[PDB]
């Protein structure tokens, strides 16, 4: 059994809450509490591997945590969340990654660029402009929608394989 452990990042607001809780237990989640940082489990196998996916639901901004620091610098991969009706998530996704790679004092780190809320029409990001930041950075680009459920297992799944990669 193999265990991969993940971080899920991005502006406040975007989707990590929900997303994750598709992921664990199927179903969407408005209403999650916006400063609950919490780390969750979920057992899946992924390419004939039975993997344990140990993720940490990220929250809380600029007060620091042990538990944060810990999973961010022991993390396997990282899951950036932006919203897709929501310019400046996206815009802040640079600053995450920055952080990121400070920690990990690293350039190649696994990450999927993750484009959450695909459901809304609202839409205020083309999925152009997402597609070459991922391409600038080297990334997988997912589009998801906690609500619908659509993309959920391909972003944390994608992740999954990237983080093998990186370890070949
Ligand atoms: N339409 C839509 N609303 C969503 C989606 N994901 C999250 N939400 C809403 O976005 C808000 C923030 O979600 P949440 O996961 O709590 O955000 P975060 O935990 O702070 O990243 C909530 O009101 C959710 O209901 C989504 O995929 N589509
Ligand atoms: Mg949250």
């Amino acid at each position: 059994m193999t265990e991969y452990k993940l971080v899920v990042v991005g502006a406040g607001g975007v989707g990590k809450s929900a997303l994750t809780i598709q992921l664990i237990q199927n179903h969407f989640v408005d209403e999650y509490d916006p400063t609950i940082e919490d780390s969750y489990r979920k057992q899946v196998v992924i390419d004939g591997e039975t993997c344990l996916l140990d993720i940490l639901d990220t929250a809380g901004q600029e007060e620091y945590s042990a538990m944060r620091d810990q999973y961010m610098r022991t993390g396997e991969g990282f899951l950036c969340v932006f919203a897709i009706n929501n310019t400046k998530s996206f815009e802040d996704i640079h600053q995450y990654r920055e952080q990121i790679k400070r920690v990990k004092d690293s350039d190649d780190v696994p990450m999927v660029l993750v484009g959450n809320k695909c459901d809304l029409a609202a839409r205020t990001v083309e999925s152009r402009q997402a597609q070459d930041l991922a391409r600038s950075y080297g990334i997988p680009y997912i589009e998801t929608s906690a609500k619908t459920r659509q993309g959920v297992e391909d972003a944390f799944y994608t992740l999954v394989r990237e983080i093998r990669q990186h370890k070949l």
